[PDB]
């Protein structure tokens, strides 16, 4: 009867895979989704064999320099690229009475680059530390590192900026500034061009040397990153399952998943590994684990349903072309809109207009 | 109290950790590679290199994940735990990146190498683990003594690691770097001991020992054990399962597609 | 009055030296003691002349390497050691009606390593930067640095933990793990041996390379420290006379002074310098200035008066032999107990 009561903690309904989301829960249910993104930098994951692919999986393939100043062609398995993924969430309620509807709102995120300790592999066949005898320690992974992640309700809006605009990237299997803006690059694409903007539709396709997260006017995603250049710079990392990020906004909203998918993006370059035969710095990346906490938020529906339904039903009518009654060569020479009734004016050829607020008798033309 | 659902068990509230033995790295006599090698004079170089500090306080053993730099390394299969020892097959190329199959626990001690097994962020976890890694070939070590401030192991709900079973599991690795000998430059790592001080308190919880399991094993252990055709796994012969609870108005499409991309 | 009055501050009662503490000050007064510790590391201060001792005072003498893996003798005047000091505070009041005492309580501390700008002396006969022609700058102090300090009410409890345990430290004039546990070192002294413990009791005798501040079960000492290894790590230091350190516990108790003495300890190795010769590597250390702020706290005497009276009598009296009056060969013949 009086056995002591434990403390109240949130009650877990059901856990499992994504299908767990099919259970309709209510307006206060909180959801936590774990996921991971693998480093897609260079060698694709497909040749499962460890001899035909050499298994540079998780590694770039190899860096060959430019033979001359003018010609510089980087191969597609050399360029580390962005990783992205989309989690399709279920549909939520609507309210056609009060024109509101509820959306998935990503509240917070626990992320972590998993796999740091694996860089303590100092056996193996790389450039030894004591090079004069080929003895010592197989030099570990060092160099330019680049960590970025981003959680949002729509694909990462990004922007193009390259060191060399005279670089000849391949036209196939990689999205370049020439792919988005069909013309070849200019020198503005070397500093900042508001024209060369893209999205993150594809995955493992946008090289990181070209496409950077763009600080657009508006944004529905939160992206955090840090870069650390150099040639020898030692990698540094931290792990813990206790730190969280708050994806909330200044108003306390956070990324609303518009279209019920939730988009995660990342890139985690830890530096290059130098082989022994020649001088090669293979790009190396580790997987990043995301854990997103989302809740359901009511939001005013922005667009009038009447407009959408009317546009849908008018789109089935048989469009016909006759003569131009709109545009630069209009054939309509009049529109008059009588509303009330007023005593007879003076000038019967008069004009009346509405400027930006209100209706005025067009200035008495005797200027 | 296995008559009311309530029951009390331990709970780690906070931890005070410290890697003890830092100053011992100031022993710059001895037979290591000297600072000035042209004459073989100077200072026997101190301990430097990649360093790796991890610790973890929990109620159940650390859950680890496998990720290796090279999936072609041939670790000896006797005396060390490797992704092969647990998946029973050779290593896949998916083990150079995250492979959700190469998972393990920290059952043994001094058996799970750190070039393979990393603390795994499982979705539901009863363990707090902290860590930091610093690469390089000549990076100077950095450490910090103090007996002043602690770490709070409380969760977001203020619970902290509940010691299930009745045990408290501590895990750690503290690699400070490698010393290079005055020979063929054989490096070998140095590690320092780590001191834990845990503050436990008792907490009332709901009963995790379901008597139904026992009073059902009493039925199960009277019947033989036959596998039959697979109604569970990857060759499931269970087509569909649906659970009805109450009464709702007759729907339209009852199996309505809930996802937008399916249209 | 109508006349303007300045904001109140704590009224200074008396200033001076340690003798100031003899003044009966009251139950709510605060005491601030400034002191310093010199870097007793290697060369002892005794050969006061700058030619016979070379005056490497403040430096170690010279680090000579080993000749084989098994033969290694660190040469005491090379090893940097712990600096410590004890301030003897006066006795306080008490109240035997309530078995309550008064004892000092270090409330806070301002520390500072004095003399970093001294490391800007870039002339002198050290190894030059341009060595091919012996020109340029004398390479300044660089390398493994180690800054630890500790303020307590009782001597620092420390632990033995070494690198290679074959090291044959000199068995006289320095306190080694062999000096405490009378047997040699073992392999467990290389990771952690709960047997190799000690108290930082003397001074300038416990080498920093062996004895590290020990995290004991129940402790009455606040110790802070940091280490920075490497071979050419640039030294970094900071001064300011504004920020302090709070020594209060989780219960707001702070280090209560056992006996009546307040114990300070420190080591500040700033690197090592190289001579324009075989690269001998004299260490360097800088003095640390402590300013401790203490107050008087009421504590409960946890022992019965009769017990510590008997203990005082047992400690004051000699411990003797005599003829056996207990045991198997008792010379006590009979014993009778009457009442009336």
């Amino acid at each position: 009867k009086a056995c002591p009561r434990p403390a109240p903690v949130p009650k877990l309904l059901i856990k499992g895979g994504m299908e767990v989301l099919d259970l309709v829960t209510g307006p206060d249910s909180v959801t936590e989704i774990e996921a991971f993104l693998n480093p897609r930098m260079g060698q694709p994951p497909t040749p499962e064999s460890l001899t035909e692919g050499g298994q540079y999986y998780g590694w770039s393939r190899g860096i060959n320099l430019a033979t001359s100043d003018t010609e510089d062609s980087p191969e597609n398995n050399t360029l580390p690229t962005w990783s992205m993924a989309k989690l399709q969430l279920p549909m939520l309620n609507e309210d056609l009475t009060c024109d509101t509807l509820q959306m998935w709102e990503a509240v917070s995120v626990k992320t972590e680059v998993v796999g740091s300790g694996s860089l303590l592999d100092v056996h193996g066949f790389n450039k030894p530390t004591d090079t004069v005898n080929t003895k010592g320690i197989s030099t570990p992974v060092e160099g330019s590192q680049y960590h970025v992640f981003a959680v949002g309700g729509e694909p990462l809006d990004l922007q193009g900026l390259v060191t060399d605009a005279r670089t000849k990237y391949k036209e196939e299997g990689v999205v370049t500034i020439k792919t988005i803006t069909k013309k070849d690059m200019v020198n503005k694409d070397q500093v900042l061009n508001p024209i060369s903007k893209a999205k993150l539709d594809k995955d493992g396709m946008y090289p990181v040397e070209i496409w950077h997260p763009d600080p657009a006017k508006n944004e529905n995603t939160r992206y955090f990153g840090n870069y650390t250049g150099g040639t020898t710079t030692p990698p540094v990392l931290q792990f813990t399952n206790t730190l969280t990020t708050v994806l909330l906004d200044e108003n306390g909203v956070g990324p609303l998943c518009k279209g019920e998918g939730l988009y995660l993006s990342c890139v985690d370059i830890m530096g290059w590994r130098v082989t022994r035969n020649y001088d090669v710095h293979h790009w190396r990346g580790l997987p990043r684990y995301f854990k997103i906490t989302l809740r359901k938020r009511w939001v005013k529906n922005p667009y009038p349903m009447a407009s959408l339904i009317s546009s849908l039903f008018n789109n089935m009518l048989p469009q016909v072309q006759g003569q131009p009654m709109e545009g630069e060569n209009t054939q309509v020479e009049e529109v008059r809109v009588y509303d009330g009734t007023e005593p007879v004016p003076g000038d019967p050829d008069m004009t009346r207009y509405v400027d930006r607020f209100g209706k005025t008798k067009t200035v008495f033309p005797g200027n």
